[PDB]
């Protein structure tokens, strides 16, 4: 029902929680206050429950998309970083941590899709989507295929659909305009159509899913794939000589993948708000703090400029941040749930011929703005 005089922190089991425990130890010796870190199962489902009764951790770490609902219920306190501290992190990350204009969490890390290719089959990866058809016919002459990635889930195909104009919800003046949806505009249709032409002309198969695409790439059958940092581990084992780079352009516009920002929020019920702020701003969000967490489990690309510049020496991390800066911050509003269902159906329908491109998107759009 509080604790007063200490800090309790929650973070998921797949993150560097032992490394975060170490930043906590440094805090205790410099100030005398104890910090304890915990990683309970399905913690993102528990928080809403215990927090509603005035209980739970003082601060919680999770992808920014879930904090929208939390803030809606008044579970998060408004943070007060001054203009100077805000200057230490890339500007676009702050747009992922606000509900109704108010800052409700500190950005930590950044994640997004990238183009991954086989250097042995393709020493020069394509810069454009338009080039792919010809590259495929060319590689087929030796028994290989150009590209294979998950066509079942919209999170994986949106980068292409969004490239020339698509977007979920318009973001402006620090707020999302629930009525300005971009799924049936010219750009979105052009993108979905190029995707459908790939399938019809036999360059891709409508059934291809996550596991099927990963295997083909790790088996050296296909020259490229589209995936996140969570897949690098497996490619390392496959022994394929791969590279991770900027996504191809479409109609000269950059592909726009969704961006997930690991963030730290403060319980509105916490009697330790000043301690939390001091800890997060002056201990965790420093080159020394993120390094400690990273050493445990890689954070990937980070929001802190100074440290990201060091990390950028790894071309894979440099690519992740590049595709992220060119991508679309995932909206944190409730209406976003309607988006997924409407778009998922639209893409599966167009790929199967069950429905045309122009008609699939029209219906999705009508559905979301409903």
């Amino acid at each position: 029902k509080i604790e007063e005089g200490k800090l309790v922190i929650w973070i998921n089991g797949d993150k560097g929680y032992n490394g975060l425990a170490e930043v906590g130890k440094k805090f205790e010796k410099d100030t005398g206050i104890k910090v304890t870190v915990e990683h309970p199962d399905k913690l993102e489902e528990k928080f809403p429950q215990v927090a509603a009764t005035g209980d739970g951790p003082d601060i919680i770490f999770w992808a920014h998309d879930r904090f929208g609902g939390y803030a809606q219920s008044g579970l998060l306190a408004e943070i007060t970083p001054d203009k100077a501290f805000q200057d230490k992190l890339y500007p676009f990350t702050w747009d992922a941590v606000r509900y109704n204009g108010k800052l409700i969490a500190y950005p930590i890390a950044v994640e997004a899709l990238s183009l991954i290719y086989n250097k042995d089959l393709l020493p020069n990866p394509p810069k454009t989507w338009e080039e792919i058809p010809a590259l495929d016919k060319e590689l087929k002459a030796k028994g290989k295929s150009a590209l294979m990635f998950n066509l079942q889930e919209p999170y994986f195909t949106w980068p292409l659909i969004a490239a020339d104009g698509g977007y979920a919800f318009k973001y402006e003046n620090g707020k999302y305009d629930i009525k300005d949806v971009g799924v049936d505009n010219a750009g979105a249709k052009a993108g979905l159509t190029f995707l459908v032409d790939l399938i019809k002309n036999k360059h891709m198969n409508a059934d291809t899913d996550y596991s099927i695409a990963e295997a083909a790439f790790n088996k050296g059958e296909t020259a490229m794939t589209i995936n996140g940092p969570w897949a690098w581990s497996n490619i390392d084992t496959s022994k394929v000589n791969y590279g991770v780079t900027v996504l191809p352009t479409f109609k000269g516009q950059p592909s726009k993948p969704f961006v997930g920002v690991l963030s730290a929020g403060i319980n509105a019920a916490s009697p330790n708000k000043e301690l939390a702020k001091e800890f997060l701003e002056n201990y965790l969000l420093t080159d020394e703090g993120l390094e400690a967490v990273n050493k445990d489990k890689p954070l990937g690309a980070v929001a802190l400029k100074s440290y990201e510049e060091e990390l950028a020496k790894d071309p894979r991390i440099a690519a992740t941040m590049e595709n992220a800066q060119k991508g679309e911050i995932m909206p944190n509003i409730p209406q976003m749930s309607a988006f997924w269902y409407a778009v998922r159906t639209a893409v599966i329908n167009a790929a199967s011929g069950r429905q045309t491109v122009d008609e699939a998107l029209k219906d999705a759009q009508t559905r979301i703005t409903k």
